[PDB]
């Protein structure tokens, strides 16, 4: 249901997941490979 209060783990954790499924020079790569 709906995170109150929890949001400075929340946000934190989303953001974990994202730099885990993308590096920081996924641009590099991705343009490369197409």
């Amino acid at each position: 249901e709906i995170t109150p209060d929890l949001w400075q783990e929340a946000c934190w954790i989303v953001i974990s997941s994202y730099f885990d499924e993308k590096g920081l020079v996924r641009q590099q790569l991705d343009s490369f490979d197409e």
